[PDB]
């Protein structure tokens, strides 16, 4: 029986690295999507994380960077990042936790060797390779059908294997209609000038169009610290008018990631998005007003994570999810789990990969599921002394909610 | 219900500080008896125990030391075992238990301000006090009529106050009967050169005067490593046809403290004593021969303590106690308490003090508590573990048994 | 690659859990031999074992006790050693685990209803359920050819199942010639007043044909403290002509259980026997002088386990065995099974349960398996922490070993 914090810890922690994850947010592709699935070292040397942070050391320009080859970027930052300063920054640590996952030694810091080692396989083994190490049974994908390449994929027939589910980002058409609205008459979809019955059942059919050749878990779309909502603006009569409404109808969740500025840097790329506070006014009124629509919500400032689990405590369509990019580091992580738990006990999904190199679903999971174990040992831990029983078996059970089950049975998969 | 190792151990540590304890084996007295009752800090740091230390490290000659005063010999030991080199000792380490106990502050490693404690109050007043912070309830005496200081107390009628008990402590009878005899007969005994009728009868009779005197709970001896029986010696002849019958009339239990080999080095004095193992037949023998006989037993040697836990799963008329003088250490006393509670259940009597000094009460007791309740914490885990539900209730009365009850019971007192 | 303690832990404490086990010595026997297998919950309290303990606290008489009935004599054990005092030693410990094993709960204290489970079962079903829950495939029997009870059954042609194998137990014909020469006499074997070819031919065809008719993995003997050899007595004449030359022969190995003191207190019959500390001049001299014999070792006395080891350094034809009789406690298990992995690695067998009942099995195995798993993870860490990479597949292999390979290996089946 488990009667101290002792055998506690040796049940969690085997609970929780025998639970294969569902990672529901990802920036990963079905092996058949074909070279849009990024792998290998120097694609986790040159992941826009650490752009950003060989940047803060390097005197090479950034646009001297991007001229180099794929192989020079990630010599410079392993030289840069891991050699002339200790890579003791969560991405760099990352790194070297995937390395070590595969097998690979960073002892040797022998770089040529561990090239090797990926050179000798093809996609479809190193996912099946990674999948097993990390232990994750299913991948969310975000399907940009604004992206060029990627909606030629599904419009040319690509499905994804079962172990990958994608995921509708809207993010264009949300954020970026006046523009957006000119490819969607390219398209077919004849939205007009004015916000009219022809405007709004043209986005209608572009979405049911999209959930049915795509069948998404959920829409997404990342969101300013200025979000509101309502709003006359393109955004807020397209979610009022096309997105809810097509999202009930097919009983899917709208997922918002709220509290990017996007391009604070435009020379950095993808590295170049900063963060900022957000109002709950709108997301408060979206739950409230809207009862038969589900909400994911993650935010991205630090100091909206608390009143995000006080407005979960509020309402039951609204469903939180990880520790979204600025926010996916040990402090962080474990301050925000912490005060999930004791709020809301195990009714969220903790942690999300975001990986956008298939080898980083080793060191996200690792690193998180350590964190999360601690967190739940804590817990099991108090209520332990407190007289309860504890079994193996329930912790099997709550330790399968947070990492899997509490996502499907949210989506209605 | 005990839910947990954590609380459980606080139950089992809160039961075990908190009963009373009977010390079955002391060199103490009932303040009563006067300067034979040693107490306070030089006495603490002459123990024979720090003196046998002090001469491994010392430039002094024996001779020299036993020359110097108390206070003299205590600074000596002070600043050798305690200031030169760490007291990392188990003896040195009970003068600091003892100090801090009595609410002296070790951290200043002031002699003088300690000193000055003990100067202020009467033996009645450290033996209350003592007595207090060490909870003990009962203290068993050795009483040896053969030491003129001592026997002179007895023959003017003193008695012990009701917190002490005597023991017929029996040494020179039985292991130097040959110029033991000639004291007998100065003293009315009128014992032959042969041991005829007579000779047998009047010794008896030395036994019951002192029995009548002192209302012992038991009759001791200490013998050595070569200890046999039967034995065709005075000792052997002795415990045959006087010893035991009287022993038996009177319902009074015979105690054997085995292994000690004396004077190995005269100069030390009572710090010159060696151990040896011993055969257990005689032993053996005692139990199987003389049914009727309640023997208590402790053995000197660290190789005689299984074999002698097993002998006490052979014979309910043996009573094994305590971890003694050589056998006093941490390392010791715990495997010895946990090999007699696994072949023994509770059926043993885990410690005794020895006392020679009584602020020793304190340090004795306080360190063999812990390790003591550190096995109990053990034993009730693995059992509540096979599903046992132990009570706090069922706890204290183990912890009765152990360190007071058993003994009582016994000795049939 | 296990990077973790945690990791280990949990892969050690698998293999070791579903390693099925080869318990090359107990008391039971095929469940076609008849009642001579026992079972049960009034057996497990029975067992003499418990008897040793509980006539250390009743006040009923050892005569008393073995007129009453088997129900009676449980019901005392299990109010004075269970409800008048807590159940902590191994043994009362043992029966705990082996009502919980069953799915009986030992925290209603409910012997009645513990009772009921066994009336409603066979021998054939307990067997199976026990060895399924003990994981126990093998079990070797002790066969005693001079005991009636059970000679009848292999002279009637009852032969054990795949599951239990025999082992030729020689005890009255080794230790008691003088008085079993009369016995072989009245079967056929022509031994001569004097130790001559007749009489060494007819022991060793008394050998032969028994071997013939057990086809037993070893033959076996308790010896006591004194044993030694050469010997001009009757065992140092039967083993140096007959039994040596027979287990060469056939090549099958001579298991020596040194240590015992038979019958110290014969009126607690089973519970009756000691310990003494044996030498090893006789054991060093078989294995020095008969290389081409295969010896199985164990000892009773604390003392002789550590040079036993150190013997077992010398020479490849002696394999030491479990934690026998007084050794089989906790911290003795602990103390022998971490010198003996120090000094051998895993080329030595840790334990066998020596299960007189059934069920004892489920605590023997479970109580060993826990300690020798944590030694294992310790020695498993020590080399991980000196950058040795242990595999899952390494780690059940020396599991194996350990549990059972080891013994088939040596007996040579
Ligand atoms: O790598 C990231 O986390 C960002 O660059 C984005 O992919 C962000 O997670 C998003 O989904 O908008
Ligand atoms: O202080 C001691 O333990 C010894 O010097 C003796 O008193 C011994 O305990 C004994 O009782 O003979
Ligand atoms: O139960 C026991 O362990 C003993 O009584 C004997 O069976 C001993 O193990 C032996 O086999 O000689
Ligand atoms: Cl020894
Ligand atoms: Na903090
Ligand atoms: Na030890
Ligand atoms: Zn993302
Ligand atoms: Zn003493
Ligand atoms: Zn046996």
């Amino acid at each position: 029986s488990i009667n101290s914090r002792e055998v506690l810890a040796e049940k969690v922690k085997n609970a929780v690295n025998n639970q294969p994850v569902t990672d529901m947010h990802t920036h990963l592709f079905s092996p058949n999507f074909g070279e849009i699935l990024l792998w290998d070292i120097d694609e986790l040397l040159t992941y826009h994380y650490l752009v950003a942070e060989v940047m803060r050391w390097t005197d090479v320009s950034i646009e001297a960077f991007w001229a180099m080859s794929k192989r020079e970027q990630a010599d410079l930052i392993w030289e840069e990042l891991f050699i002339k300063r200790s890579p003791v920054s969560e991405a760099c640590r990352g790194v070297l936790t995937c390395l070590q996952g595969l097998g690979l030694d960073p002892a040797t810091r022998d770089l040529q060797v561990y090239r090797e080692y990926f050179a000798k396989k093809t996609s479809e083994e190193q996912v099946d390779t990674v999948l097993q190490l990390a232990n994750v049974s299913d991948v969310v994908m975000t399907n940009d059908p604004f992206d060029d390449n990627e909606r030629i994929s599904w419009l040319e027939g690509k499905q994804p294997d079962s172990r990958f589910h994608a995921a509708l980002r809207l993010d264009p058409l949300l954020n970026e209609y006046e523009q957006t609205k000119h490819r969607l008459r390219d398209w077919g979809y004849k939205v007009n000038d004015e916000w009219n019955e022809g405007s709004i059942q043209e986005v209608k059919r572009f979405l049911t169009d999209w959930i049915e050749r795509m069948d998404p878990v959920y829409m997404a779309v990342s969101l300013p610290p200025t979000f509101s909502f309502p709003e006359e603006s393109n955004r807020g009569r397209i979610i009022r008018d096309c997105l809810l409404p097509v999202a009930e109808k097919h009983n899917i969740p709208f997922a918002m990631m709220i509290g990017v500025k996007k391009r604070v840097h435009p020379a950095l790329g993808d590295a170049g998005d900063f963060v900022g506070k957000a109002s709950m006014d709108g997301v408060e009124h979206l739950l409230r007003e809207y009862p038969n629509n589900k909400f994911l919500v993650t935010m991205l400032s630090r100091e909206n994570q608390h009143e995000l689990v006080v407005l979960a405590r509020k309402f039951s369509n609204l469903m939180i999810f990880g520790c979204w990019w600025f926010m996916n580091n040990p402090e962080i992580i474990n301050e925000m789990t912490r005060m999930r738990m004791e709020m809301l006990g195990t009714s969220f999904i903790p942690q999300h990969s975001d990986a956008r190199v298939l080898e980083q679903l080793i060191y996200k999971w690792h690193h998180s599921k350590s964190i999360i174990a601690e967190v739940l040992i804590d817990k099991y831990d108090d209520i332990l002394q407190a007289g309860w029983e504890v079994t193996e078996e329930e912790i099997k059970r709550d330790v399968a909610d947070l990492f899997s089950r509490n996502f499907w049975r949210f989506v209605g998969r």
